Order: C-alpha cells, then structure tokens, then sequence
C-alpha cells in the first residue's frame, strides 16, 4: 500500500461515510441476489450487521497509514468469522460485491483509482484474517 | 428440510468437503474404537471406502433442494447395506459417530446449526435406507 | 541405518509428509480394526493424536543422519509409553499397521525398498522407547 492509495482511501471514504448506512444495506441486498444461500449464515437483524461492517471499514481507514497495527484486531476478526460458518471462498465474493456495491451507490464519486485502492486494501484485510 | 437446513447443508459443506477425506477417515476410526464389533463388516481398504461415503454425502448435499428425488438411490443403497450385516440398530450409531467426527474434525468452524441440519439429513438418509 | 536406506527415508518423506493428516488417521482405524484390545488405550481425541504421532515420525527423518542425538527423546516417549498402559508386545503390531497404511495410501508411490528402510527404522525407534 503506497502514499498515493492511502491518499485515494482517504478521499473515497470521506464519499462512503455520509452514505455508509445505504451503502452497506445495498450491499448485504446485492450479496444475497448473488449468492442465494450465503444469508442463512447472518444470524442478527440486517441493520445492526450492516452498521458493524460499516464501522470496522471506518477502522481501516483511520488506520490506513499503519495498517500493521490493525493486524491483532483482523485476525481475532477472522477467527470469530470462522466460528460463524465463513469459509476462504466467501471472501472474494465479499470483497466483489462489497466494491460494486460502493461503486453502485456513489456512481462516478468512487473514482477507479479509488476502487482500485480498496482492492488491494480488502485484500489485504481478507489475507490477515484468513491467515 | 425446510429452506434454511437446506443452506446450511450447503454453506457447510463449504468446509467439510475439503476436509473430506480426513473426516472419513477420522469417522472409521471413532466408530471402530466406539464399536469394536462393527469392524468386521469392513472387508475392503477403509481409504477407499471413507472415498465412498464421502462421495454419498456430496450427493445428498447436490441433492439437498430435493432429497425425494434420491429416495431410489437411497432405497437400492439401504438393500446393499443388508447384505453386508447392517441392522437398524447401527444407523443411530454410525450417526452419532459421524457427526461428532465432523464436529472434532472442524471444531467450532461446524456451527450449531449446520450440526443440527447435517443431523436432520442423516435421520432422513437412514430412515429411507431402513424403509 | 546404511547410506541407501538413509536415502529412501528421506526419498519416501517427500511423498508421506503433504499425505501425513490422511496416513495418521487411516492407521488409527487400520489398528482399531486389526487389534479392537488396543483403541481403549488411546483416550484423547484421535485427530489430534495423529497430529503427534505424525510430528515425531517427522523428526525421526529430521534426525536420520544421527538417530542417536533422538535417543533421548525416544527414552522419555517410551516412558510416558508405559504410564499409557503400553507393552512390548504391541509395538511390533503397531509398527505393522503403520507401514501397511502408509503402503495403502500411497500405492506405488511407497516402493518395497522404501518400505523395508522404514521397517528398519520403525524397529529402531521401537528398540529405544523399550530399552
Ligand atoms: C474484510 C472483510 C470483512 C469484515 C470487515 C467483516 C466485518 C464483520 C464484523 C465487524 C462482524 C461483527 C461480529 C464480529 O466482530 O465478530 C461480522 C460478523 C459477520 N460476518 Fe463479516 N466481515 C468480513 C468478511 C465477511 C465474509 C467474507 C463473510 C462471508 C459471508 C462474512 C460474514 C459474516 C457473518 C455471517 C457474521 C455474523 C453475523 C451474525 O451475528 O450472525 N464477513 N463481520
Ligand atoms: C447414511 C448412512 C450411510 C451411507 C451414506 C453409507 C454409504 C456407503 C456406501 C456409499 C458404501 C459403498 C457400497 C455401496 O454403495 O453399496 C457403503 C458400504 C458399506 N457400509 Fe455404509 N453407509 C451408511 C450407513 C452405514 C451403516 C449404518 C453401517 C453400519 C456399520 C454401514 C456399513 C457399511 C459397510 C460394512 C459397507 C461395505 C464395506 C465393504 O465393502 O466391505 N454403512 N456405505
Ligand atoms: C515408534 C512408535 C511410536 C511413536 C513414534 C509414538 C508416538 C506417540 C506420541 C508422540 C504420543 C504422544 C504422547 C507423548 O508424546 O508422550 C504417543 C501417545 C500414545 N501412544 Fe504412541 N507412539 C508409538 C508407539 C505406540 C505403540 C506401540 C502403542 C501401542 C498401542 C502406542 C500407543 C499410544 C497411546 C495409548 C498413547 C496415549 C494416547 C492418549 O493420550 O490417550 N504408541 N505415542
């Protein structure tokens, strides 16, 4: 992760934040189109678990200039996630409607260097919590 | 099965399949210490025959939408299985065995309710292998 | 243990080791099958038990050069041995057992040559941990 992604992470999320609630509801509706049996495996209204994505992704951002300080709190994360039925396939799958989701709700606001930045950004999230 | 076992089934399987192998093979191993009488009715090298069931039960779940439409194989599968020895009787032991092989096997990445729907699944598979 | 024989240990790892989870769990059920008597030896969960069984034979090919440096650590292995109610007399089955399903699962990727070494070296181990 370079000075110029930081910067694009920054600047996207000042985008995604004042729409973080519609951004993560579209979402989980987009995961679900998609992947028809993946919702079984969310246990807790919707709206609450959407709040809490949203929060840990305003996490990464406020630590996006030392990402290796957020490496304990990911991996606890990833090891809850497999206490919950979430599998390494899962993620790709995540991380591609998660970026189409934001890309869908702010439109030409989330920049393709900016999509191209969160790439790189879930990925590396998704290898820390995977081990 | 109602429609939420029947993800399970499927969202489970995610992690079961690519530890199939090591779960059968676990299985033979738990049911011969916890029967030691039931071993005798295995004539053919347990590495193949662990390939065998684990191959059934990719079956039920490719099937899991509609599991009357396995009653035949189920039905011509429960005949053999009189013929090698098998009473009634093991169905409820082979179960427990099984389930709890895959609950060792995976720890907490088997959640409760994937374990409770993988319990309803053997019941039904048994009930139509015994008639 | 000669040079050739030194040899085949470490050529027939190559081939057992990616295949350790599987050759551990399908001995137990071999044994359990061959010798019910001995599975109400072995109280932990077998998924881990195979874990360490296949850890040492691991070392013991780390250590093929100088299997004298290992005698130590075969000493106290046949002590904590004897605490699990172990006798010599079962070393010779469980020596059998375990090259029969290394021989099972790997097929003709586990020659006779090689084969023959690990007796050798299984025999060796078994000497140490019985004084
Ligand atoms: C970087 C990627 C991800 C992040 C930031 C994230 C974030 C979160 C957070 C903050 C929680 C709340 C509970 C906890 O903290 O343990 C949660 C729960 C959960 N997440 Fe994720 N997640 C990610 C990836 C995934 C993936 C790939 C899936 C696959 C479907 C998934 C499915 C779930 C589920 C099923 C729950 C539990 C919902 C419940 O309470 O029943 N997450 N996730
Ligand atoms: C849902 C439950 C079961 C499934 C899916 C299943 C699956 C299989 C399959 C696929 C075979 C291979 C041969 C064939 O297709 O006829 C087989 C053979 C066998 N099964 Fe099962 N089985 C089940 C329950 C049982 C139970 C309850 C026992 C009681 C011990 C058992 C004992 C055996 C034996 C002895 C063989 C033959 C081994 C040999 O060839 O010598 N199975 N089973
Ligand atoms: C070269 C031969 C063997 C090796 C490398 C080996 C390795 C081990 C290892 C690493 C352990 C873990 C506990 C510890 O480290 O003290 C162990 C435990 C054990 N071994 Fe062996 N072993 C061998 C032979 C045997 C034989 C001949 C038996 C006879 C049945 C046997 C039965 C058991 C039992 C019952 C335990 C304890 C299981 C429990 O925790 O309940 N092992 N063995």
């Amino acid at each position: 992760i370079d000075q110029k992604e930081k910067e694009l992470i920054k600047e996207s999320w000042k985008r995604i934040e004042p729409n973080k609630n519609e951004i993560g509801l579209l979402f989980y509706a987009n995961l679900f189109k998609e992947e028809p049996t993946v919702s079984v495996l969310f246990q807790n209204p919707i709206s609450s678990q959407s709040r809490k994505l949203m929060q840990v992704l305003g996490i990464l951002v406020q630590g996006i200039d030392n990402l290796e300080g957020l490496i304990p709190t990911l991996q606890d994360l990833g090891r809850r996630h497999k206490q919950y039925g979430v599998v390494d396939s899962h993620y790709p799958l995540v991380g591609d409607c998660l970026l189409k989701s934001i890309q869908e709700y702010l439109g030409q606001g989330f920049t393709e260097e900016a999509k191209a930045a969160w790439t790189k950004v879930y990925g590396i999230a998704a290898q820390v919590m995977t081990a």
